């Protein structure tokens, strides 16, 4: 019965100096106001987004994690630092470097903090090296954004590094990032409430309807955030279009609803009857609470839709513990 | 106990030299291969889709109509023949042909067809006078694509559109189109999986969240396409991120889940789980039969899923007949 928090953000110390080293205008940095409890990320010398001291300082975090219940937490690179777009080398050394700050952050109470690292997912090479080396040196598993440019999970530069990773036993999360859209969802955060679940739906059905988990080993333990998306429920639509449809059928060779056996799904959708539907498309062994710390968005009481819910016993124990245990490998 | 589809779509005898008149490369055009049973929607001389008798054919599709319970259908334009990109005059022009045409397919037994009219959006004025017009020559309502370009339903173009006929009592349907996305969906029919749902489900927020359900007067009959998208479900994820950010409370003064009484949505989702979740996420008075007849993609049982469910018999009696009866006003 110990609570495992697996989808958690983190961003570290940099400061505007370091950034500039890679590039002034597109890093990151972490800017703190004077009392050290609030700040903001900075892309060069813009503001990116406020943040909150929860975003930097563990030992705070530790403090914020007892007041939840949270005995183990996942953290991982916030969405902002992939650097998806950049050439491929500074691309590999930044990674090297994040999973490099990433670990003295979790090394402030390692039974309690793990962490997962990103990679340059651009170049194919470079990330292979990139995760098992991170893998080895300490993390539990590797966050990627869903997509790359306009490569989906389907381009085989990605179903590559997949089966690389099944093979490794490297879990692997999958996280929204550098929505679709273009111009028109710019008002009221739009972009996390509609792009967002769409662009991880999209990447499911990506693998699915091009038959990748037919060519990608069983081993592979892949989840993907904010409960899969608007999946669970477009579910019956995809099966209904897929039955009907002949170039919808071309690479998947079973009914899509039949692959829910490949991957898991946080929890993150926000609704007692969302998360029910989730479970019975997922099967209460697929489900792993998650969270979204610290980010404005993510429940403040961790938790709290899982247990003020219907679920069953056993369920409710899977998702907040088992299944994520399982997952990551956490005694 | 009459049965009621009223998501439905028709195309009109218009011979390629017609569609030369206003568009030898944009306007659309119905060819019939040689037997009348098949045929395929031409766009100047590209083969656009192919389609089958029951579109144009109204004879044919009552005997359809028979063979699936169906007592009184409602159609409307496709999608396609919206035009909204074009000069706003020409269009004022081909929506009142269209209207026209559709009018003499009811005309084959409008006591079973009943029609809705389409209108030439992008001039805010021709649209309104179109849509009285058309309303009054033989029309239930009005059916319009969710965004016009970068507009979503929150530009006042459309919501002075909207405000119109909630005024006149012209019931409204919203119907996606001219998906997002750009390149990257290109393959296996995702547009209509991934883009369809999230533009729905992005048409409503654009309603909700800017207030305009404040606005907009009561009286206000709107119906979403496809089981409202994707919406059902990232609902309680708007709710939250409404209870703690403040510039998505910005516009929006009630959270968000409370104007689920200011519209309608059909039962297209395909899957039984999908539809309990809509339906207590509306009320069993506010969810309509649809089919979207004839499409590939639409339920060749039309009511199957709607009666096997577990939902109740007032329900299911609301869905089929109840609520579409008051919705357009058919006796
Ligand atoms: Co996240
Ligand atoms: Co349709």
């Amino acid at each position: 019965k110990p609570r495992i928090d697996m989808h958690s953000h983190f961003f570290p110390r940099i400061s505007e100096q370091e950034a500039a080293k890679f590039d002034a205008n597109h890093a990151p940095w972490l800017q703190v106001s004077a009392k050290g409890d609030t700040g903001s990320i900075m892309m060069g010398k813009n503001n990116f987004r406020p943040v909150y001291q929860a975003l930097w300082d563990p030992a705070f975090r530790i403090e914020e994690m007892d007041a939840q219940g949270v005995d183990v937490q996942v953290t991982c690179a916030t969405p902002v630092m992939f650097g998806y777009t950049w050439e491929a080398n500074k691309a590999a050394q930044w990674a090297e470097r994040m999973n490099d700050f990433a670990l003295e952050f979790a090394a402030h109470n390692p039974q309690r903090i793990k962490v997962l690292a990103q990679v340059p997912l651009q170049d194919l090479d470079l990330a292979c090296k990139e995760a098992s080396r991170a893998v080895a040196a300490g993390h539990l598993g590797i966050q990627i954004g869903n997509h790359l440019g306009d490569k989906d999970l389907d381009d085989a530069t990605l179903e590559a590094f997949l089966t690389h990773c099944a093979n490794e036993d490297i879990p692997i999360l999958v996280h929204p990032w550098d929505m679709m859209g273009g111009q028109r969802m710019k008002k009221w955060m739009l972009p996390w409430l509609v792009a967002m679940p769409a662009e991880t739906q999209l990447a499911i059905l990506s693998l699915i309807l091009s038959g990748a988990f037919e060519r990608i080993p069983k081993s592979l333990k892949i989840c993907f955030g904010h409960g899969g998306g608007s999946f669970a429920f477009l579910l019956g639509r995809v099966d209904n279009a897929w039955r009907h449809r002949d170039i919808v059928r071309e690479d998947c060779p079973r009914p899509p609803s039949e692959y829910v056996d490949r991957f898991f799904v946080d929890s993150a959708v926000f609704n007692p009857g969302a998360l029910e539907l989730l479970v019975s498309v997922m099967g209460e062994d697929r489900v792993m609470l998650g969270s979204d710390y610290p980010f404005p968005l993510g429940e403040q009481k961790i938790g709290g839709l899982v247990l003020s819910s219907n679920l069953g016993e056993s369920a409710k124990d899977k998702i907040i513990s088992g299944n994520a245990s399982k997952f990551f490998n956490i005694n």
